[PDB]
């Protein structure tokens, strides 16, 4: 796999791209990667919902840390 971390969406979002999905503010979904390559963005994947799902949005809508 690589690396997955638990993250919560700060704002609701609706898919649009291939690996995109509709999310809502308050839920928890594990992010795929980090904003190292991209500053200000974050991903969202669900594993507690078979089959899992994956998403893409900006850190504004995804729980982040920022160094």
């Amino acid at each position: 796999s690589g690396g997955c971390e638990l993250t919560v969406v700060l704002q609701d979002f609706s898919a649009a791209h291939s690996s995109e999905l509709s999310i809502q503010v308050g839920q928890t979904v594990e992010l795929l990667e980090r904003p190292s390559e991209r500053p200000g963005w974050c991903l969202v994947r669900t594993t507690e919902r078979s089959p899992p799902q994956e998403g893409l949005v900006p850190s504004s809508t995804l729980c982040i840390s920022h160094s």
